[PDB]
């Protein structure tokens, strides 16, 4: 199994570069396979990177292409216009171009297999695409096939999508290699996976990642796993943790801190053309954005997520309620019962379902899981799983039985419609989670619930102080802890902003003074600060020198614990772009101890200004390295839906950053 042509070290520099001669007769059989080490920190908007070519007049349309967008994006065409087959298979954000300087060399391995009639794309380890055709097509069987080239495919004598960049080494087979086979072919990676597709998690996509460096070191990670596509809603999103005791080098088999079995954990492909790419998964409870917090007193690890039920919906559905009733001076869980048009239940003390309309109670209970039972025995409903086999997704009932629970559609007592906040609790570092509990109203019984900002609570320095951070229309809505999280209360802070997705990260710049940074719509990054632990905040201000896109992005922070050119330290993460989610940058500032002002004084490029870079997550590692997990691919534009492992972490140091 040795290959056909091998060939090295090659320079792109918009010249194309002929190998006809070597690799044409060569070629034989209907199954390829060509492996590729490619660098291009440079590339043009559009361009080849190898070509097979009729390149007769009047066969512009005959050649096989493997090409790459300066968006990060790779693909084959494969196209004969004397058999009418015009293929192009493709997906975004799949290389890498720079990274501590140096440029990427990234690992291209394409497969086009004959008798399975299907292509595969793997770059940098990862399967991008595999397409199975009716009609396959021969790579080399294209008609009048005479040329073979390098960085440009020749159409009728002239050089076409000509690349900037550089192909270290290129290999090719005459045989459809195994997936096996293709495992054993070595990586340059600048970054390995946390969170992957066919882990523990049974998730094929992945969204919103948080870190944490623990106080024994163990570096903590939380995220959406989710299931139907990487759409926030409507879908089933758990949320899973893992962690590292080895600053970083490896990383735990993903548990869950928070899910639901309404429906199954299935490792779906998710449609991305046009037609199918918005398909959600619509009758499920589920999860989105987790935050993390350490507690030096108790030692326990806490994660907030959002919960919703699975009636939730985009509008009526439900602002103006907590889906709590207030009765004396306490919050009372609201539920509905099948048959009925309003909420005439409550939740009161342990588990007992009331009805409000006798103020009597009945002989139904809701246990620590949100779970009903009758008489003390556990209900159960039918869960559900999710296909495309009639072309189109249909979610169906499929024999297994779990226990009833109330954020659940086939539930007989059902939660209201809205947003809520869980917490949950470990005591072994994330070993395991407990059952969550919901939080209770903080802006009163008539009010929809704020949103968890995703990330990192903070955990005061000097006491035993835990916040965090939330939004909601017109305020950011901190969380206040003073006894490990058991109570809370909350600290508004006004915003100049009517719903805006204010998604907030505080870093503590000295004792008792936050700075919190968070996403607006202004194209610039905010700031405001509290100097009393919390307690109040100051007014609004903002960052130059950085940009966003209208709509924003999350962006995290992080206090350095080590001085940089004499001064205290903090570190930005976030997308430099006002186009959309690319430029990823790390941003270094220093404080002024004299009135706390930030001198942004140096940035690093996490890749190319042009590739994708989203939500993301920082921490200091106990090495006083940094640790990045990061969408690494434009999370709002509609054409980078649904793709798999684009969720990734590398490991920096300070001096790489300036
Ligand atoms: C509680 O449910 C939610 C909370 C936040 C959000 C917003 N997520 C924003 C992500 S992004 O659109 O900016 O990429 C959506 C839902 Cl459905």
């Amino acid at each position: 199994i040795s290959p056909i042509f091998q060939g090295g070290s090659y320079q792109l520099n918009n010249k194309s570069i002929d190998i006809s001669s070597l690799l044409l007769d060569k070629l034989s059989g209907e199954s390829q396979t060509v492996v590729m080490k490619f660098k291009a920190d440079k590339p043009n908007s559009l361009q080849a990177l190898f070509g097979l070519s009729n390149s007769k007049a009047g066969f512009k349309n005959n050649y096989f292409s493997i090409f790459m967008r300066d968006s990060g994006e790779i693909g084959v065409e494969i196209r004969d216009a004397q058999k009418g087959i015009n293929y192009l298979f493709s997906r975004p954000a799949s290389l890498w171009g720079k990274h501590k300087g140096q440029a990427v060399e990234n690992t291209l391995v394409f497969v086009s297999d004959s008798k399975d009639k299907t292509y595969t794309m793997y770059v940098n380890g990862i399967e991008v695409f595999s397409e199975t055709v009716d009609t396959f097509l021969p790579i080399s069987n294209i008609n009048g096939i005479d040329k073979a080239t390098l960085g440009a495919v020749n159409r009728e004598g002239k050089e076409h999508y000509l690349a900037k960049g550089s192909i270290d080494e290129i290999s090719l087979f005459n045989k459809a290699i195994s997936d096996q086979e293709v495992s054993t072919i070595p990586l340059s990676n600048p970054f390995q996976l946390i969170f992957q597709s066919g882990d523990s998690t049974q998730a094929n996509y992945f969204r919103i990642p948080t870190l944490y460096t623990l106080s024994s070191g163990r570096v903590l990670s939380s995220i959406d796993a989710r299931y139907g596509g990487t759409h926030d809603s409507k879908s089933k999103i758990n949320i899973a943790t893992s962690y590292s005791d080895d600053n970083g080098k490896t990383w735990s088999e993903p548990i869950f801190a928070m899910k639901f079995n309404d429906y199954e954990e299935q490792l779906v492909y998710w449609p991305r053309d046009n037609k199918l790419k918005n398909s959600q998964i619509s009758g499920s409870a589920s999860f989105i954005d987790s935050s993390i917090v350490e507690d030096k007193k108790s030692g326990k690890t806490i994660l907030l997520a959002d919960v919703m039920p699975a009636g939730i919906g985009n509008n009526n559905a439900n602002k103006a309620d907590s889906g709590f009733k207030e009765i004396n001076g306490h919050y009372y869980l609201k539920l509905k019962k099948n048959g009925d048009n309003d909420f005439r239940y409550t939740v009161r003390e342990n588990g007992v379902v009331y009805n409000e309309t006798t103020n009597k109670p009945t002989n139904y209970t809701i246990n620590d899981k949100y779970e009903v039972l009758e008489g003390g025995k556990s209900l159960t409903v039918e869960q559900y799983s999710v296909d495309f086999d009639s072309g189109s997704l249909r979610e169906r009932h499929n024999g297994k039985q779990v226990p009833m629970n109330v954020f659940y559609k086939d539930s007989l007592f059902k939660v209201t419609p809205t947003n809520y906040i869980a917490m949950t609790t470990s005591q072994n570092r994330g070993e395991s989670w407990e059952q969550f509990k919901l939080l209770p109203p903080f802006l009163g019984e008539k009010h929809n619930g704020t949103y968890l900002c995703p990330g990192q609570g903070l955990a005061l320095k000097s006491s035993n102080r835990l916040i965090f951070a939330t939004y909601t229309s017109g305020e950011l809505t901190y969380l206040i802890s003073d006894d490990s999280g058991q109570t809370w209360k909350k600290s508004s802070a006004s915003i100049p902003f009517k719903n805006a997705t204010a998604e907030a990260q505080m870093v503590e710049l000295r004792d008792g003074v936050i700075r919190t940074f968070f996403r607006t719509t202004t194209g610039k990054i905010a700031y405001m600060t509290s100097r009393d632990s919390g307690e109040t905040w100051s007014k609004v201000s903002y960052i130059d020198g950085i940009q966003q896109t209208s709509y924003g992005t999350q962006v995290s922070a992080i206090k350095y614990s080590q001085l940089i050119d004499g001064k205290e330290a903090v570190i930005l993460s976030t997308p430099n772009s006002r186009s959309g989610r690319k430029g990823g940058q790390l941003v270094v500032g220093l404080v002024n101890k004299e009135d706390d002002s930030i001198d942004w004084k140096y940035h690093y490029d996490i890749d190319l200004p042009s590739y994708g870079y989203a939500y993301s997550a920082i921490t200091e590692l106990p090495n006083h390295h940094i640790g990045v997990l990061f969408e690494k691919y434009d999370s709002w534009s509609r054409n980078e839906l649904h793709l798999s492992n684009v969720v990734q972490y590398i490991d920096l140091e300070i001096n790489d950053l300036t």
